[PDB]
């Protein structure tokens, strides 16, 4: 096991908009688990994971990352009768149909508050925007990563050596468009 590399963080995190080629979506989860009222992190199911590649044999899109982590929660063997806040930290929102899956998910799970927090929002011009009411309407949290989020993401996750965060340019300017653009989106 291995923590994520520097410049695969950076690379992939980065929420300056006029760049493209961050076709990968990468996706860092912890869990809490509810006791006496105060949400304590269980600090084994912590993890990250990312897309998969099409398969050689074609007509599949490779396996998007959100449904990679809907697939390895039962293995957490989470006790139903208790609850559970389950934090991801996403590059990228997600597509209309995995929203729709999480939303599903959710629904189906009452014993797990999903928060998700995006680096940047993935807009298709298409169904995107009603995935992102239809998740939050089915209970999940969804926000914009600040510099806060970014540094526990690299804190934590990412195989840092010592060395602190050192945020990107526009890191807080692109996190406030992000955030109002969001907004408008939820409450449209
Ligand atoms: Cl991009
Ligand atoms: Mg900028
Ligand atoms: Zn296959
Ligand atoms: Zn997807």
């Amino acid at each position: 096991r291995h923590s994520m590399d520097p410049p695969t963080f950076t690379f992939n995190f980065n929420n300056e908009p006029w760049v493209r080629g961050r076709h990968e979506t990468y996706l860092c989860y912890e869990v809490e688990r509810m006791h006496n009222d105060t949400w304590v992190k269980l600090n084994q199911r912590r993890g990250f994971l990312a897309n998969q590649a099409p398969h050689k044999h074609g007509f599949l899109e490779g396996r998007h990352a959100e449904l990679c982590f809907l697939d390895v929660i039962p293995f957490w063997k989470l006790d139903l009768d208790q609850d559970y806040r389950v934090t991801c930290f996403t590059s990228w929102s997600p597509c209309f149909s995995c929203a729709q899956e999480m939303a599903k998910f959710i629904s189906k799970n009452k014993h797990v508050s999903l928060c998700i927090k995006t680096a940047r929002i993935y807009d298709d011009q298409g169904r995107a925007q009603e995935g992102l009411r239809t998740l939050a309407e089915a209970g999940a949290k969804i926000s914009i990563m600040t510099y806060s989020e970014f540094k526990h993401c690299w804190d934590t996750f990412v195989d840092h050596q010592g060395a602190p965060f050192q945020p990107w340019d526009g890191l807080d300017e692109h996190s406030q468009d992000l955030s109002g653009r969001l907004r408008a989106i939820l409450q449209n």
